[PDB]
């Protein structure tokens, strides 16, 4: 019955000395922070502490030599950094970097703890780097390590292994990292909205369109949502939960959610492109927690507009604590593009789901 939530400031340490204004800025954690003081949502929340992941827990998804490389950046000099930084795809290291990963990690690990225990029913994790991006064996797109994935294994490990996790990405671009750490498994089911635009939007590969469904064991578990033909907003997520994220999340009776809660689909992202309002976020909130019991854990991934993802993500931390949904727009109709997209998902994942039947 009560919200957790998760925050450290010393989460904004990591830094980009060659360029001050790249738009993972560290304000981006505490902007929100602030905002949950001032609408006084932070009254009602348990504060839930950070900690440090350890290597053993990167190890759930990581491997040794990927670890050892991002804890070697500790002690490393500036040109070094840029050295180890240019040997990645849009990654800036500072020597802080991999402590904050380690603290968005282990910030992760105790709010999933909170929830399993009993302590809190749903949580709010304010953190950065963000993680979807990071893979097994190296580092992509701002994120070192992949602070979803890594949740989803540790609530297993301190659970059991068949614990039926669902992740939800709705940051607009597509979790490559995630996708591939939980490709050919069935107790993971990854669900992502993400602008695809036939492979010219990042990560620019044609593994986030809607065929792929997993691998092996793992297939149906992975359904993927492309967006193609300019801006969406609250009528096309809305009809791809209604129609897609909450029939196969239902069928899928998921016991712990975690949310891939990018927020640079939001209105006035200046890399996203999209105008989902805060009140869609809250409805999208809203509806996943009809799942799981109420077990529901809101990661920050990305969202580079202080004010679009401190709004945001406030509404979603309203819905967890139980305010009622605002009302919203008309939406019209959708982009023919997106009844096209959500049609295509539905077509390459009906024979695994009857629910889409
Ligand atoms: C904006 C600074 C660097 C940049 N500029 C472009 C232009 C086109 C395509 C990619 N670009 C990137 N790299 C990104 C990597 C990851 C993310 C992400 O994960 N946001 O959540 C965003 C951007
Ligand atoms: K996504
Ligand atoms: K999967
Ligand atoms: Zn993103």
């Amino acid at each position: 019955p009560i919200t957790g939530l998760v925050y450290d400031q010393r989460m904004m340490l990591h830094h980009n000395m060659w360029d001050s204004h790249h738009p993972e800025l560290p304000q981006r954690i505490s902007r929100i922070f602030s905002r949950h003081e001032e609408l006084r949502l932070l009254s009602r929340c348990h504060r839930i502490p950070a900690r440090l992941a350890t290597e053993e827990e990167l190890a759930l998804c990581h491997s040794s030599k990927h670890i050892s490389i991002i804890k070697s950046s500790e002690h490393m000099k500036p040109r070094d950094l840029n050295r180890l930084g240019d040997e990645y795809n849009s990654i800036f290291i500072s020597n802080e970097s991999y402590t904050c990963a380690l603290l968005a990690a282990g910030s992760c690990f105790n709010s999933a703890q909170a929830i399993l225990t009993g302590q809190v029913r749903n949580a709010v994790a304010i953190v950065r780097p963000p993680g979807h991006h990071a893979e097994k064996d190296t580092a992509c797109g701002f994120c070192f390590f992949n602070t979803a994935a890594l949740t989803a294994r540790y609530a297993q490990s301190i659970t059991r292994e068949s614990l039926r996790v669902l992740i939800v990405d709705w940051d607009v671009h597509h979790g490559n990292g995630t996708q591939h750490i939980f490709e050919e498994d069935d107790s993971v089911l990854y669900i992502s909205l993400h602008r695809y635009e036939d492979g010219a939007f990042f990560p620019n590969s044609e593994d986030a369109n809607y065929d792929k469904v997993g691998l092996g064991k793992g297939r149906g578990y992975n359904v993927n949502i492309p967006w193609n033909g300019g801006k969406m907003g609250d009528p096309e997520y809305m009809a791809a939960f209604h129609h897609l994220v909450m029939p196969i999340a239902r069928e899928f009776a998921p016991e712990l959610v975690l949310v891939s809660a990018g927020f640079d689909a939001a209105r006035g992202d200046p890399l996203g492109g999209f105008q989902v309002t805060p009140e869609g976020y809250a409805h999208l909130t809203h509806q996943l927690m009809s799942l799981a019991a109420g077990r529901v854990l809101i990661i920050l991934e990305g969202g580079y507009n202080l004010t679009s993802i401190s709004e945001s993500m406030s509404m979603c931390t309203s819905m967890l604590l139980g305010d009622s949904p605002p009302s919203l727009d008309h939406l019209t109709p959708l982009k023919t593009s997106a009844t096209v997209s959500i049609n295509n998902v539905l077509r390459a994942h009906a024979p695994f789901w009857s629910s889409l039947r």
